[PDB]
């Protein structure tokens, strides 16, 4: 890498290692469109397995990202509308607090105060419809936004529907498969798990726990070259040649909702370049992110502006993810790390390394 890329990440990155103890990490920053990887640190410390470019590392809520963009090419598809009611892809979802919760609402987690979890209780197809019937909404609909599994994992798996197909071979076919991400997988494949890094959880290897909707809301794990070919994708939606899977990409980066100085887009989150650092610093902090907050409707959706910074943060028991870029200036980064630490600490580097690039 340019010796300017080196430096700024090297001293940003190593004393971040030092202060959160993480075992093992991987970053990429996409700068004038080309990617360049750093690696430290342990895949698996037992075992004496270094992180690599080809470490696979799970992304977590960054999954959701994934999930906003496939539904984005169901739309383009012409297969879901975000104004269709929930109900039309799931009749038997007949309880009344469901009438006027579209699929808008699942997707930007503003149907009324869908919980955070899906609980653990909830395994079966059957065990998922009982639960959502039996949810009573805090809110109307499109009123107050509470990030939440239940509420996009939801969306995703509806999104599918009409295609026929599973969530995971729609993802696969869709998304992966065109963006050559060939190392990305909602289920590890026997042949890499060689590749599959450790979580650390207090100091114990741990991988995330099968639950109901994981695969769309928080189960992709990828590699950071992967990663950075994700990040490429939605710096450059232009230059993917499936048109659908492009008008995708769009889309998730739409704003339908305004709440304080960001916006929400499917999966992606949003707001306009030159940001405030403190803001998305603080603003990442679970504090504010998981809040619940009154939101604007933003009428018709603003499409996706280019002088945005663009991102979103992922965890899992063992493993803390981070993204973010900004169209406008065809910048970008991706930091995998398998430990969950504390978001602010993420948007503080990766500010101060896509700030010192700018
Ligand atoms: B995501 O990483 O923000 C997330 C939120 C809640 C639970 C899980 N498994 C992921």
């Amino acid at each position: 890498a340019p010796q300017q890329i080196n430096d700024i990440v090297h001293r940003t990155i190593t004393p971040l290692i030092e202060q959160q103890k993480i075992p093992g990490m991987a970053v990429a920053v996409i700068y004038q469109g080309k990617p360049y990887y750093f690696t430290w640190g342990y895949a698996d410390i037992a075992k004496k397995q270094p992180v690599t470019q080809q470490t696979l590392f799970e992304l977590g809520s960054v999954s959701k990202t994934f999930t906003g963009v496939l539904g984005g090419d169901a739309i383009a598809r012409g297969e879901i509308k975000l104004s269709d009611p929930t109900t039309k892809y799931w009749p038997e979802l007949t309880a009344k607090q469901w009438n006027g919760i579209t699929l808008l609402h699942l997707a930007t987690y503003t149907a009324g105060g869908l919980p955070l979890q899906v609980p653990d209780e909830v395994k079966s197809s059957s065990d998922l419809l009982r639960f959502y019937q039996n949810w009573q909404p805090a809110w109307a609909p499109g009123t107050q936004r509470l990030y939440a599994n239940s509420s996009i994992g939801l969306f995703g798996a509806l999104a599918v529907k009409p295609s026929g197909l599973s969530f995971e071979q729609a993802m696969q076919t869709r998304v992966f498969q065109p963006l050559k991400l060939n190392h990305t997988w909602i289920n590890v494949p026997p042949a890499e798990e060689k590749n599959y890094a450790w979580g650390y959880r207090e100091g114990k290897a741990v991988h995330v726990s099968p639950g109901a909707l994981d695969a769309e809301a928080y189960g992709v794990k990828s590699t950071i070259e992967d990663m950075a070919r994700w990040v490429q994708s939605n710096l450059k939606p232009l230059d993917i040649n499936e048109k659908t899977l492009q008008q995708g990409i769009q889309l998730a980066q739409s704003r339908y909702w305004q709440t304080g100085d960001m916006y929400q887009g499917l999966g992606w989150e949003m707001l306009d370049w030159p940001v405030n650092p403190d803001s998305i610093i603080n603003g990442s902090d679970n504090k504010i992110a998981l809040a619940a907050r009154p939101v604007k409707a933003i009428t018709p959706p603003t499409p996706a502006v280019r002088a945005s910074w663009v991102h979103k943060t992922g965890a899992t028991g063992g493993f803390g993810s981070y993204v973010a870029f900004i169209p406008e200036k065809e910048l970008g980064i991706v930091m995998l790390a398998n430990k969950n630490y504390p978001n602010p600490a993420r948007v503080d580097a990766a500010w101060q390394i896509l700030n010192a690039l700018q």
